[PDB]
């Protein structure tokens, strides 16, 4: 097969990628979904849905759906939403996901990794 | 929001391109799965359902109820199978998705492009 396909790779990263991601947290007891919408909220510390939706990668009733599945749960809880013990479900959370990350970059020096990812935000900023 | 996540750009570059190539070969009467069914089966001539399903993105029972719909469709035909006036779909699609990756890489030096690919392939050794 050739790369007569200029996102042969970024499919293929993001299939494998994708499917390691499911598995491991599967352990911690999350799908990527309920991980992201966590990670969101983490870094915003209080977040709504709009800003949630944004970054998540979910139109707004998956993430209303989801945050409502994480409410339950006693991972967020308070218009806005916050962390709880979820705190520590993103300590088991980003643990599994930074074996993912080491394994995913190993032999790569810290250069690559900066210049793929500014690669890749160009072609971002062009599709949109 | 912030990249503590090595995968964002693999993850929205590969968001923003699957939601452009829906609708883009939507045009073209086809979804992605078929488009790229179509492809790996291009390359290969004559391919196995086994040898599509490596390349296709998809689990051996989607390729063989993808390949069905296409079969139906007059667009492959012949174990192993061919393409026909898919000769012609191919042309249609491929145009398409030149004016997608034409858009998606403007601004991009050719070597950009080449080192983005030499590093995700080495992300993917890596996670296989
Ligand atoms: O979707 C893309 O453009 C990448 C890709 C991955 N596998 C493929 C098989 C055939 C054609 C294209 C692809
Ligand atoms: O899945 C990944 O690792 C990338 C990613 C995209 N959006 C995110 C939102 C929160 C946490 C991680 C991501």
């Amino acid at each position: 097969h050739r790369e007569e396909f200029p996102f042969y790779w970024i499919v293929n990263v993001y299939a494998r990628y994708t499917q390691i991601m499911e598995i491991t947290l599967k352990k911690a007891q999350l799908d990527v979904s309920g991980f992201r919408v966590l990670m969101v909220t983490h870094q915003y510390g209080k977040a709504s849905i709009s800003q949630i939706s944004e970054y998540a990668m979910a139109k707004m009733p998956t993430v209303t759906k989801i945050v409502g599945r994480l409410r339950e749960d006693g991972l967020v809880t308070t218009e806005v939403m916050l962390t709880d013990a979820g705190r520590q479900k993103v300590e088991e959370a980003m643990a599994q996901a930074g074996k993912v990350f080491e394994k995913g970059f190993k032999g790569m020096t810290r250069n690559q990794v900066a210049k793929m990812n500014l690669s890749l935000a160009k072609v971002l900023d062009n599709l949109n």
